[PDB]
């Protein structure tokens, strides 16, 4: 697998991370709560239940529905099933469920380390993601992907970030892609380093993406001074899909031990 990158990366980075001597703990959950997810800390994203979302994807992302999003034995569990969910008003059409989360409302940073320490979601057809986007169009406010799988290739995890200039409506985006052991049976933190002058994307401490601030000034190659807020979701299909989809896969689920964000401060 590749986000539109066959024959290398656009992004290539190749050093260590870690969190910065000078920043501290500014928000985090640790998962220990069972239940649903801290509702002064997430939100369900609904938007396009009704409508469709994109990508080609097939889920419906079900809110306050523990079966698809629920805290269980220190982790949020985001679990995909194969069902229609037809008295939800906002349902859709699809064949699937499964949980997105974010924090948009609630908490988003400028600049940061983001740690996430997670177990992925296995089976042909899942596409699981940690992810950021602008609080204030797409692609042009800045998307960071910190972490996808698509898993009819697990073991590869992809690091991309989107912008007007660089972006997969026209195929320019920049990233990096590696691989992991066992994503989907032994956890890893993945793991973004955002500052004003470049951003790294990495697993285990590993930087293996490095998008630079080119300092032009121009916000179609860096809208990244502006805060961002969190995402976490297993998509179905699209990417996922690229070589079908595994009904005996369902139920999937992405296992999230921790959100931890540091800034200067
Ligand atoms: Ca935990």
């Amino acid at each position: 697998s590749h986000m539109q990158q066959p024959e290398g990366v656009t992004a290539p980075g190749n050093e260590p991370m870690a969190i910065p001597s000078d920043y501290k703990l500014v928000w985090a959950d640790e998962f220990n709560t069972p239940g649903a997810p801290d509702a002064k800390k997430w939100r369900y994203d609904t938007s396009r239940n009704k409508e469709g979302w994109y990508n080609n994807e097939l889920q419906y992302y079900a809110a306050g529905r523990p079966e698809n999003v629920r805290v269980e034995n220190g982790n949020l569990v985001i679990e995909t099933r194969k069902e229609r969910l037809t008295s939800m008003a906002d349902y859709g059409g699809q064949e699937y469920s499964s949980g997105k989360l974010f924090t948009q409302g609630l908490a988003d940073w400028q600049y940061g380390y983001v740690e996430v320490r997670a177990k992925l979601a296995c089976g042909k057809g899942m596409w699981p993601a940690i992810w950021m986007m602008a609080s204030d169009g797409w692609p042009a406010l800045g998307e960071i992907d910190i972490m996808e799988m698509v898993a009819w290739d697990p073991t590869t995890i992809h690091g991309t970030i989107h912008t007007k200039a660089y972006n997969h409506v026209i195929h320019t985006q920049k990233g990096s892609r590696t691989t992991a052991a066992d994503p989907c049976g032994q956890f890893h933190t993945y793991s973004l380093d955002w500052t004003k002058d470049r951003m790294l994307i990495g697993v285990d401490g590993h930087a293996y993406m490095r998008f630079d601030n080119d300092h032009k000034g121009n916000h179609d190659t860096w809208p990244f001074d502006s805060p961002q807020y969190l995402i976490l979701n297993v998509a179905i299909g699209g990417w996922g899909g690229q070589q079908g989809v595994d009904a005996a896969a369902f139920p999937s689920k992405m296992e999230v031990d921790y959100v931890r964000v540091y800034q200067k401060r």
